[PDB]
C-alpha cells in the first residue's frame, strides 16, 4: 500500500529510534514515495505521527476487547489490562517518542488539542472498568476521571521506565501495584 | 577542579543547546581543558552526561535530607516526596537534555547499566520511607523493595505523562494517587 506503507515505516522509525531521529527524508527513503504523496492525510510530521499514535492506540484498545472475556471480574479485569499493557506490540512501544515529542512541540497549540481525543481513548479502559465497577459494587469511587487518569499513568509508568529488568519481574511488580491500587479504592 | 569547571560548563551548554548539539570541543574550549583531559575524566560525552546526571542525583538527596524535616511521619514523607518530584520537575532545566539522551541510550549496556545504579538511587529515598515507616508502625509491608520500586515507577508516570493538564489539577491527582497507595498497604 502507499498511504499505509508511509505509517508503516513511520511508527518503525518512531519505534527504532526516536521521534526526531526520524526525519521524513527517511521516511521517503524507505517507504518510497515521492515528498508530496506525504502531505494529504499528513498534513505535517507531528500528523505522521500524531497519526499512527491513533491507529496504535486502536489496534490495542481492540486487542484488548477481544481479551477481556479471560476477566470475569473487574477487578479481574483491572489486573489483566495492566499485565497485558506490559506485552503489548501496540501503542505502550512508542512511549518514549511520545515523550521526547510533547517536549518539542507542547508549545505549539494543536498539541494541547488531539492530546484530548487521544487521551480519552487512553483513560477509557480504566474508565469502563471503574465505573461498571460502581454499577457492581466491587468498590465505590466518586472521582472515577481521576482514578481513571492516575492509574493509567501509574501504569504507563511501571511499563514504561523498567523496560529493562526480566519480563517475569515486570509482571510480577505490576501485579502487586494493580493489588495494592485496588486495595486502595475499598 | 579542571574536572569540576568541566562538569559545570557542560552541565550548562547541554541546558542550553541540549545533549545533542553540545560537542566535546564546545566543552573543552569553554573551560579551558583539552579532548585530552576531558578523555582522562570521562571518556565520552555519554560519560560525561552520566557524571553530570550522578552529581544532580546527590545534590537532590541533600535537598531531600533538608526538606523531609517538614515531614513528622513517614506517612507525610510519602506524600510530600511526590509533591516534589512533580512540582520540581516541572522547571527543571536538565530535563529535557535528560529527556533527549534516555530515549537514546536505553539500548546500549554501557549507558544502560550506569543509567541503573543511579536510578537506585532515586529508588532509595522510598525504600527509606517505606522501611522506617514500618518500624513506627504506620503501615506493614513484607516487601519493601518491591513497593519501592512500584511507587518510584508509578510516580514518575504521573509525573511525566500528565504534563497536558494545569499544575494544579496534576498537584491534585498526585495527592489522590499518594492517598490511595497509601491505603492499599493498609
Ligand atoms: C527507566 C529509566 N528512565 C527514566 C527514569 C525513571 C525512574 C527514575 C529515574 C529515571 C526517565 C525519567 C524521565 N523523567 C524521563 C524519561 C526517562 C526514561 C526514558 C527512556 C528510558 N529508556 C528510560 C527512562
Ligand atoms: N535521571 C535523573 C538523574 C538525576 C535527577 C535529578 C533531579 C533533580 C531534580 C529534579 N526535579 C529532577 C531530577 N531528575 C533526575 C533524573
Amino acid at each position: 500500500n502507499l498511504k499505509d506503507k508511509i505509517l508503516g515505516v513511520a511508527k518503525e522509525l518512531f519505534i527504532k529510534n526516536g521521534y526526531n531521529a526520524t526525519t521524513t527524508g527517511e521516511i521517503v527513503k524507505l517507504s518510497e514515495s515521492s515528498k508530496g504523496n506525504l502531505y494529504y492525510h499528513f498534513k505535517t510530521k507531528e500528523n505522521l505521527f500524531l497519526e499512527i499514535l491513533n491507529i496504535e492506540e486502536s489496534k490495542w484498545q481492540e486487542q484488548w476487547k477481544k481479551e477481556q472475556i479471560k476477566c470475569k471480574t473487574n477487578r479481574e479485569k483491572f489486573y489483566l489490562y495492566n499485565e497485558l499493557s506490559l506485552t503489548t506490540e501496540y501503542y505502550y512501544p512508542l512511549q518514549n517518542a511520545i515523550i521526547e515529542f510533547y517536549t518539542e512541540y507542547y508549545k505549539t497549540n494543536s498539541i494541547n488539542e488531539k492530546m484530548n481525543k487521544l487521551e480519552n481513548k487512553y483513560i477509557d479502559a480504566y474508565h469502563v472498568i471503574f465505573k461498571e465497577g460502581n454499577l457492581n459494587g466491587e468498590w465505590s469511587i466518586n472521582d472515577v476521571n481521576a482514578v481513571s487518569k492516575i492509574a493509567a499513568n501509574a501504569v504507563n509508568g511501571i511499563v514504561t521506565f523498567t523496560h529493562e529488568q526480566n519480563i517475569n519481574e515486570r509482571i510480577k511488580l505490576m501485579n502487586k501495584f494493580s493489588q495494592i491500587f485496588l486495595n486502595g479504592l475499598s
